């Protein structure tokens, strides 16, 4: 995933002074890769196993600059203007409230402070919006959802938030490892190929869908993109 993380890098136009925040860090490589280059990272997870896979992740690459905590975005521990970037990746489609969570990201980023949003996102038909959003709560049952880019906004606008979409670009994903590393069960797996097997052209058009000829998935893309946000005022 060095795309994404490398973006945010350039987009992110740090300094020396800088605190950062990265939003369901998880083994927390976007707080390890900023860290360098700001004074501080600090990172939340909601699962605790997550924050100590970070932490002593941290420890191994002996950073002294970046410390992982537990909590979710719909809560945000953190003071009102407290951060100078908050970079959250591929996480919000997680998010069980990704409404409130744009509300404190809002929150505790400071005035012309920088919000580094990366994620995959449904498209604006929702006929392909469920296809893309069903074939993630097959493979990872924690998926929540994958908002739309006019949602996303909606969303910023509705937070003072100044929309600017850096960058999109398609996300390869290779079927069969996919399926390895989300650990499904070959019940659902069954309902995933049946899904790509059944798509639309439109779907199949807009994924990639690439099959081989049995029926077996090879391939396929979600949309990533790397919106940029920032706190302006209302
Ligand atoms: C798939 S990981 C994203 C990868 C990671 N952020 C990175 O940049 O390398 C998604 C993370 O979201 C966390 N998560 C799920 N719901 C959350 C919430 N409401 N608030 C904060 N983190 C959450 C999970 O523990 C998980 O680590």
């Amino acid at each position: 995933h060095h795309h994404s993380l490398g973006l945010m890098i350039k987009t992110a136009e740090c300094r020396a002074e800088h605190r950062v925040l990265d939003i369901g860090a998880g083994a927390g490589h976007t707080a390890l890769a900023f860290s360098p280059y700001v004074q501080e990272c600090i990172g939340v997870d909601a699962t605790k196993e997550m924050v100590e896979v970070a932490s002593s992740f941290a420890q191994e690459k002996g950073v002294e600059n970046v410390r992982f905590q537990q909590g979710t975005a719909e809560s945000l521990p953190f003071p009102d203007d407290s951060f100078d970037i908050i970079t959250c990746r591929y996480a919000a489609h997680h998010f069980s409230d990704v409404r409130k969570a744009v509300r404190e990201v809002a929150r505790v980023l400071k005035q012309d402070g920088r919000f580094l949003l990366v994620d995959h996102y449904a498209p604006e038909d929702p006929v392909l919006d469920e296809f893309v959003n069903h074939l993630n709560r097959l493979r990872d049952p924690s998926h929540v959802r994958e908002s739309s880019l006019s949602e996303w906004q909606a969303m910023f606008s509705a937070n003072q938030l100044a929309y600017q979409d850096i960058q999109k670009w398609n996300l390869p994903i290779q079927y069969d490892s996919w399926i390895k590393r989300g650990g499904t069960p070959a019940d659902r797996e069954k309902q995933i190929i049946t899904h790509l097997n059944h798509a639309s052209d439109e779907a199949r058009d807009t994924f990639c869908i690439t099959l081989n000829q049995n029926g077996q998935p090879i391939s396929f893309c979600l949309k990533a993109i790397l919106i940029q946000g920032i706190k302006r005022e209302g």
